[PDB]
DNA sequence: CCCCCTTGAAGACGTGGTTTACGACCCCACCGCAGTGAGTGG
């Protein structure tokens, strides 16, 4: 946007929907399972 | 125009006697934001 946005990006507000990062190298995989939970086991 | 009086009184400063007056005390049968907290359910 405008300054909204400039206000936004100098205080760090985090965004509503974060996108996922890989926390550290290794092959990924899924695990278990729960209500809501994807597991993401990473060897 | 220096000097000591006079001589009559005008005011000058208390002053606490005399006398008000103040102050107080007594009775009255929006805006989005983020941190907090329970509050679960598990």
């Amino acid at each position: 946007g405008g300054l909204p946005r400039v206000a936004d990006l100098f205080e760090a507000r985090r965004p509503k929907e974060p996108a996922i990062l890989a926390e550290i190298s290794g092959i990924v995989s899924f695990g278990k399972e729960t209500k809501g939970k994807r597991r993401l086991v990473i060897t």
